[PDB]
């Protein structure tokens, strides 16, 4: 029955014939015993690993998406590897090219002639013609797909297709004879290649290849200059935009095996001993990735030239996607429900009040809004990356995790500031804080740049302008992590008692809870931020720069910052010169910037309207927010959105993550991030590859 082996799913005769001798040679060279399951179909295959009749078996994105679904669950364990060992990848972006010139966008492609690579293909069918589901026209399933691409396009040229039935769907193509529409290299508009040769000879106005096309068919420069791509948000982009601006990402085939106690480490320890000992550009003739003569990929690619272990956090959806995902979703689904997720927001939120304020505004909406929660902030922005979810209001060290996750800035959270605003804040711009770092004038050894040596004074550990920044760019030039080897002697409070992060802080009236992260701890906040530098302690201050011209002038508490005049305190700066407070307009750190709803750029525009409607019947100004549900309001705990906001206020010009949070603030944060990693962040990186 069941050893310590691993028992590999084998869907042909062939296939256990590779098989049979992959067990045997196995024993002999001495590395993981393997033996075989020979079902009938990778369906089978499923079933038999999902229910301990099989432990492995190499599957297409389709059937990966299938497999990790709700009642097998299995996931992907190991990509294939494909291209030489210059350039090895792992998976590719589904494109759309068009003539630079035609002004046609995605949205306005109804009745245009199209060239595709093949029918039922990826990248060529699937991939284009499901995530355009909307606009098609189509019932769902037992209705060929074909009518209603046969009536969207005026004419095109879909290989494969019957121009039987459906003629149009022929009729571009370029073979001659009992060719014409040949679903082989014989119809000379077939393929990657000839899907673009049909649109450069001007027989379609779109052509759906893949990122590399152009660049393998025109190689000059000259040449792909005249043409563009169409993006997602319906604009056009060079063709090295493909990054992007694409259609879909597509995986490599994956190997994948139970979740629960699904032998992992063993069939990855098998896969390296048979991929060093008989693998790519070996010595032999078994060779894992090598077919015989009428016999095709049996068990992995014969394309292939390695595997790789997937980290562990990605699932079926994170290693597919969500554009993926979507295009097979839109392909077998019901226009029915393809409008109910085309038009409703479901709104990834944290924990339970957050679950029930989300389940309450849900209902106050009368359902526009829905509920998936995740147990963290990264299980969340995982959700929305892989279509589970749309949205969530995130801080600006989830925006970059969420911009580098493929992900967007939609409204910002515009803080009506603790008390009073007026009147309207939709149009009105985000401004945000300017982080600043400041100085006594009776300093002058002390520069930016001329201080590892001083006294610091942060507001607390790991708080954004305080910490996070100054430590960021202050740190960036080095690649060492050691945040305590600059200063002398700073007061973070959040750090270690002893160490020479706490030495300055205060303590709770020279008594109890020193360098405490709370008001206990006097040098603490901004607030502490700004008295540890006034009263000579702190040589410098990590604070906003409101910290001095809400605190000088005579106005603290008691003491200390009574009889403080604000220029008194000169201001710093980056550039490497120093002025006052006043104008800290040109010299600060960065703007730390807005909480902002991030979502996938499709959901974005329609997300973007439900949000204003929203906050219209339930935002500050609700002619229903006393009345019924109010948005800003948590259950005392920032809650779904953060307690002081005046609006959520669109961005303006300020559509990228990067062009949202700042580049000071990108550099500042991308040191740091190295030196605490994110999982989702290394799952994120993974997929670029
Ligand atoms: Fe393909
Ligand atoms: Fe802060």
């Amino acid at each position: 029955a069941s050893k310590k082996s691993v028992r590999w799913c084998t869907t042909s005769p062939a296939e256990s014939k590779k098989c049979a001798q992959w067990q045997r040679r196995m024993k002999k060279v001495r590395g993981p015993s393997v033996t075989c399951v020979k079902k009938t179909s990778r369906f089978e295959c499923i079933q038999a690993i999902s229910t301990e009749k099989a432990d492995a078996v190499t599957l297409d994105g389709g059937l990966v998406y299938d497999a990790g679904l709700d009642p097998y669950k299995l996931r992907p364990i190991a990509a294939e590897v494909y291209g030489t060992e210059n350039q090895p990848q792992t998976h590719y972006y589904a494109v759309a090219i068009a003539k630079k010139g035609t002004n046609f966008q995605l949205n306005q492609l109804q009745g245009l002639k199209s060239c595709h690579t093949g029918l039922g293909r990826s990248a060529g069918w699937n991939i284009p013609m499901g995530l355009l589901r909307p606009f098609l026209d189509w019932t769902g399933p037992p209705e060929p797909l074909q009518k209603a691409v046969a009536k969207f396009f005026s004419a095109s040229c879909v290989p494969c297709v019957d121009g039987k039935e459906y003629p149009n769907l022929c009729q571009l193509c370029a073979g001659t004879g009992e060719n014409k529409c040949a679903c082989s290299s014989q119809e000379p508009y077939f393929g990657y290649s000839g899907a673009f040769k049909c649109l450069q000879d001007g027989a379609g106005d779109v052509a759906f290849v893949k990122d590399s096309t152009v660049f393998e068919s025109l190689p000059a420069k000259a040449d792909r200059d005249q043409y563009e791509l169409l993006c997602p948000n319906n604009t056009r982009k060079p063709v090295d935009a493909f990054q992007e601006c694409h259609l879909a990402r597509v995986p490599s085939h994956a190997v994948v095996a139970r979740s629960v106690n699904g032998k992992e480490d063993l069939i990855w320890k098998l896969l390296v001993k048979a991929q060093e000992k008989f693998g790519r550009g070996k010595p032999s003739a078994f060779q894992l990735f090598g077919s015989p003569a009428g016999q095709k990929d049996l068990l992995f690619k014969d394309s292939a030239l390695g595997l790789l272990r997937i980290p562990k956090k990605i699932d079926s959806g994170l290693y597919l996607g969500s554009n993926y995902i979507t295009a097979i979703r839109g392909l077998r689904e019901t226009a029915a429900e393809v409008e109910l997720r085309r038009a409703q927001v479901v709104w990834c939120a944290v924990g339970s009040d957050e679950q029930l304020k989300c389940q309450e505004w849900s209902r106050q909406s009368n359902q526009s809004v829905v509920c998936a929660t995740a147990s963290t902030t990264e299980d969340c922005i995982a959700l929305v990356l892989k279509g589970e979810a749309d949205a969530l209001s995130l801080d600006g060290g989830y925006i970059y995790i969420a911009g580098k996750c493929g992900l967007v800035p939609v409204l910002a959270e515009s803080q009506q500031s603790p008390e009073s605003s007026g009147l309207d804040c939709v149009h009105r711009p985000v401004k945000g804080y300017l982080a600043v770092a400041v100085v006594r004038k009776a300093n002058d050894k002390i520069t930016w740049n001329s201080l590892r040596g001083k006294k610091s004074c942060h507001t607390a550990v790991d708080r954004t302008a305080g910490w996070n920044i100054p430590m960021g760019p202050l740190f960036k030039d080095t690649d060492s992590c050691r945040f305590d080897e600059f200063f002398s002697q700073s007061c973070a409070p959040g750090s270690d008692p002893r160490s020479k992060l706490c030495a300055l802080c205060a303590g709770n009236e020279e008594g109890q809870l020193k360098c405490v992260p709370n008001s206990s701890e006097r040098l603490y906040g901004y607030t502490g931020a700004f008295r540890c530098l006034a009263e000579n302690v702190g040589d410098v201050a990590f604070v906003k720069d409101v910290t001095v011209l809400d605190n000088t002038d005579g106005k603290g508490t008691e003491q200390w910052a009574k009889d403080l005049k604000l220029g008194d305190f000169e201001l710093l700066c980056l550039n490497g010169t120093r002025k006052p407070v006043t104008e800290a307009e040109s010299c600060h750190l960065p703007v730390a910037p807005n909480h902002a709803v991030v979502s996938r750029i499709d959901k974005v525009a329609h997300l973007r309207q439900v949000l204003l409607r929203q906050q219209a019947h339930f935002g500050r100004n609700g002619e229903d927010c006393p009345g019924k549900f109010c948005l800003f309001q948590s259950k005392t705990k920032n809650l779904l959105f953060n307690d002081n906001t005046e609006c959520l206020a669109k961005l303006q010009g300020k559509t990228t993550y990067d062009e949202y949070l700042g580049p000071q603030y990108v550099t500042a944060i991308a040191k740091l991030r190295r030196c605490s990693t994110s999982p989702l962040l290394e799952a994120c990186a993974f997929l670029m590859r």
